């Protein structure tokens, strides 16, 4: 046999890299169901798989759109092993921009994919894990799920939502033998979508010039943060592996400790003033 | 003139009490638009208003379903003053039960109401506040938005989402003169809906007996927490007033410090293990 892993959002970034990392593991201990919202995006996954010489049958792609419980259920049915040892909820959407410039549908979609989609995955796969008294659920988290980032209001809302979702589940799942962990990622080097945001023109047309100016500042700041802190997806994917291998996985794994300090500041001040002030200064100088 | 307040979810609980608290303020400084998802539920609001002798015109009810941006926009248009000084995003849904027993629609609805609904409110009213360089936005938060509670996975996800949403906005709004604050409520004595959850039978039919047993334990625990810590809505509503009166409102106001300790435990351990273990023991003995 093998550790059956099913990962959502494997078209790019972390999910893609994790899928191939697992499938190509020298031990051949993993059987990966790299699921993708749209199978038409599986090319990079297969290119990466081949690059890592994933043995035939180590990696299988399934369509799995986490917005669709039917898709979730259909993918689950495609797990020939009849069990998922490791469920990686990585499907996600970003949403960047002045809150008032974000389309309502875009906002809804982010919550639907990031939060409800993860809920759908958990509803579909948790029961069997609880029944077996075993199973690892890894959820791609973000430091933006731990601290608010201007112009990422909805994205952060969704990532924070995952924190609440997973933490709540973790409290319950403790004695079930089902381990849920969030892999708290910082910026990761991944060239994938999200550019559906909106051109400067459309953004400026949906917000005020001051907010737009701040948005620019945030973007400039974000570029710097990525330029300085973005991790390779391989390093991040390895954190998932680490969480997977841990006999007693913690609720959270950080891919970086870079933001722990800013994070510590949030509990040091539950009023949130310290964080807000510090982050405003951090982002806007 | 007067401080124009528009509150969502005034049919009961905090929103109702806040609306009438504000409308009946002895100073008559507030003009309250107590908005309700369904105007058919405005009876208790008017009963409470009359009980507090809210002066005629101090309180006006508007239908405002935060799931509907058209409703949001229509209510906003009904603000005759043409400005909202204080926007209170209180509309919310609860959702309690084993994650796998929760209907997908129910899950979506909780995020839609609690998170997207608040986003809709902010999209509708923030722009004018930013334009004016003034405005207070109070968002009903929960301690469940700060720490995960078993069987409240989605509820907590939504409340945590509000934390991320508001914190992200707060970082941006700092220099705009627009103050966003979360009123972090513990258990509040409020007999209102949420009993759409599902009978024990339906819950048990959608989960395993062990989870169901834990659910009972959680319910018993929750009953005890409410019996011991539930605050009157008047005390909680007053925290909104306090946040409103603060010249430099913090991002968060706690209605109680009762849970600060459990909360401190989350940052003391970013892995989340301490919290999960402590809360599991707290809830399940
Ligand atoms: C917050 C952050 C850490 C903290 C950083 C920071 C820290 C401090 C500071 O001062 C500033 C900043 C700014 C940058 C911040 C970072 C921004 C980074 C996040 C950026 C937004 C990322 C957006 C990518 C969203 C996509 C993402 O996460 O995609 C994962 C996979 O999901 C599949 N996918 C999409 N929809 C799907 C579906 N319906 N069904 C199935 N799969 C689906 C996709 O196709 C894909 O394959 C990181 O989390
Ligand atoms: C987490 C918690 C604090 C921590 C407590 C704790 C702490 C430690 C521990 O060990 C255990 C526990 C267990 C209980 C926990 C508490 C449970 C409490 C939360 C309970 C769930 C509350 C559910 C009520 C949801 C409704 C709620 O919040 O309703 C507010 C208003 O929203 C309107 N409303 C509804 N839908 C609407 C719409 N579409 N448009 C406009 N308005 C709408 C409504 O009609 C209404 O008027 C509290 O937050």
């Amino acid at each position: 046999a093998r550790t059956v892993v099913l990962i959502t959002g494997c078209s790019s970034g972390i999910g893609l890299h994790l899928a191939v990392r697992l499938a190509s593991d020298p031990s051949q201990s993993f059987k990966v169901y790299a699921t993708l919202r749209d199978l038409k995006t599986q090319g990079r996954l297969w290119e990466a798989a081949r690059a890592l010489a994933c043995p035939p049958g180590s990696l299988e792609t399934l369509q799995l759109d986490v917005r669709d419980s039917k898709s979730v259920a259909a993918a689950r049915e495609r797990v020939t092993e009849g069990r998922v040892d490791v469920l990686v909820c990585n499907a996600g959407l970003g949403l960047l921009g002045p809150l008032e410039a974000l389309g309502e549908d875009a906002v809804a979609s982010v919550l639907d994919v990031n939060v409800v989609g993860t809920v759908r995955m958990l509803q579909a796969f948790l029961p069997d894990m609880k029944r077996r008294g075993s199973g690892r659920v890894l959820v791609t988290g973000s430091v933006g799920g731990l601290m608010g980032l201007p112009f990422n209001d909805v994205y952060c809302a969704s990532k924070f939502a995952l924190e609440g979702l997973c933490e709540s589940l973790a409290v319950l799942l403790l004695p079930f033998g089902v381990h849920l962990s969030l892999i708290e990622c910082g910026p990761v080097h991944t060239a994938f979508m999200e550019k559906v945001l909106g051109s400067p023109e459309e953004v400026l047309d949906r917000t005020d010039i001051h907010t737009f100016h701040r948005f620019y500042q945030y973007l400039a700041h974000s570029k710097q943060v990525f330029r300085e802190a973005a991790q390779n997806p391989e390093e991040v994917a390895e954190v998932f592996l680490t969480a997977l291998r841990a006999p007693k996985p913690t609720l959270r794994y950080f891919t970086t400790e870079r933001f722990l300090p800013l994070l510590r500041m949030r509990l040091d001040d539950p009023s949130g003033s310290n964080y807000v002030t510090a982050m405003h200064r951090e982002v806007f100088g």
